[PDB]
DNA sequence: TGATGACGCT
DNA sequence: AGCGTCAT
């Protein structure tokens, strides 16, 4: 009762950017925009694998990790973007500087937690008690919320339809004349969030989704439900009948073997059937941290905290070689682990200036025919060829080839990646 | 025929 | 330390 705490303490948003390289290669080339296309990286195995989709070829039923062969069969206009090819590789780093773009803008509003290059949580509960303590308590008007779904209402045949006569409904009962409404607090989030949204938009041209509600879980969750270009309020109250009939895959963490236990082990399929197990039931099945963190998760309830971290811990480039291009030569390993290495001190030396830090140990990982071995040893010059010749220096051994000059198992991926930064 | 990044376990 | 899971 008056004890039973109900994870409502914070304001927390996730803003995801849609169909986000895309986005990035049509405001380079206004030709594509408005139209079906995606991004694709390679070009000459079935006209390049795809890795972003925009939501025209979406209704097409094109999706990423289809070549691109593929996809023009179910969508024969489809225009491609490529991605930059550097060095022999796939070189994101467009994507990277439009991500900091992004990511800028929203650190003005809140301290931000990087989760991916296209997306960032946001701790709004403090911005929510200053602009609640400014706003005398004038009520708030649906006009501050063009773009929100209040998940769970109306209770119109148009999809703007529904959404307004949700927002109203949400409005119409919203207490605020107190200022520790939960409910209250969502919503003066969700004013906010419509503000950020508006300034990437205005400021880089990308549009995005958000999620709004009061742990990061829910605000994911959120995000996603209306998608593209709008945002979802999930409450407290709203999680039963959204639960009831979510799968259990759909909650972040929940998508892969753990999630698959639990579904087998306890005979369910939704988030919400959790609520009929014990804390300690939960324990002794999946272990102490994830029973916790399932039994307060299904009651909608999570702590994990937004972290104060806006940049990548760790630098990393990588290459797979699949099939019969497998490296099997040892100037062939070499001449790769070199071109990893030019690419990783192009990176370093730039983050290097911007962000006044330098990494300090460098991880080689490799896979052999059919992850594989992962190797460190100490980074302490931003020089390729040292890191090259170093990498390849822990990574010598692997070689069971007897007489080489060669290169057995043969390599079907290279990795190297730059980590323990210290200020600098 | 993919290229990343964060964090948990022992 | 090195390996595994989960995700974009
Ligand atoms: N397996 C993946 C998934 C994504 N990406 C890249 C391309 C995406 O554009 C970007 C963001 O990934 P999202 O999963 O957020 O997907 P989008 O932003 O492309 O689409 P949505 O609008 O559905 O979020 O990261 C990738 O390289 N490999
Ligand atoms: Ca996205
Ligand atoms: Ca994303």
């Amino acid at each position: 009762g008056p004890h039973m705490a109900t994870g409502q303490d914070r304001v927390v948003a996730l803003v995801d950017m849609d169909c986000f390289f895309v986005q990035v290669e049509q405001r380079q080339n206004p030709h594509l925009r408005n139209k079906p296309c995606a991004v694709v990286a390679y070009k000459s195995w079935k006209g390049g694998g795809i890795i972003a989709v925009s939501y025209e070829a979406r209704a097409f039923g094109v999706t990423a990790s289809m070549w691109a062969d593929d996809a023009k069969k179910l969508c024969p206009d489809l225009l491609l973007a490529q991605v930059r090819e550097s060095r022999g590789k796939a070189n994101l780093t467009k994507y990277r500087e439009a991500s900091v773009e992004v990511m800028e803008i929203m650190s003005r509003f809140a301290v931000i937690e990087r989760a991916s290059i296209d997306e960032a949580y946001v701790d709004l509960t403090s911005a929510v008690q200053e602009r609640l303590q400014k706003l005398q308590g004038q009520p708030i008007s649906a006009d501050l919320l063009p773009s929100t779904y209040i998940e769970g209402l109306p209770q119109t045949v148009q999809k703007e339809g529904m959404r307004k006569q949700g927002l109203f409904q949400w409005l119409d009962s919203l207490q605020i004349d107190n200022l520790t409404s939960p409910d209250l607090q969502l919503t003066v989030g969700a004013v906010i969030v419509e503000e950020m949204r508006a300034a990437i938009e205005r400021e880089t041209g990308f549009q995005c989704s958000a999620g709004i509600s009061h742990n990061k879980v829910l605000a994911k969750l959120a995000c996603g439900l209306n998608k593209p270009n709008r945002q979802t309020l999930v409450s407290h109250g709203s999680v039963p009948q959204l639960f009831s009939q979510m799968p259990i895959r759909k909650i972040r963490s929940l998508g892969g073997k753990l999630g698959a236990s639990v579904i087998e082990i306890l005979g369910i399929e939704y988030m919400g059937e959790l609520t009929q197990f014990t804390e300690s039931q939960l324990q002794s099945h999946f272990g102490e941290k994830n029973g916790s963190w399932l039994y307060a998760m299904c009651r909608g309830i999570e702590h994990d905290p937004v972290k104060p971290r806006q940049l990548p811990k760790t630098i990393g480039c990588s290459k797979n070689f699949p099939g019969k291009t497998a490296l099997a030569t040892r100037e062939q390993v070499q001449w790769w682990l070199l071109q990893l290495a030019q690419e990783l001190e192009e990176r370093l030396t730039k983050d290097r200036n911007d962000n006044d830090r330098v990494a300090t140990q460098l991880v080689v990982s490799i896979r052999v025919q059919g992850s594989s071995l992962r190797r460190c040893c100490a980074l302490t010059r931003y020089d390729a060829h040292k890191m090259s010749h170093d990498a390849f220096t822990v990574i010598k051994n692997c070689n069971t080839s007897g007489i080489q000059t060669e290169w057995s198992p043969p390599l079907t991926m290279l990795f190297l990646c730059a980590t323990k930064f210290s200020a600098s």
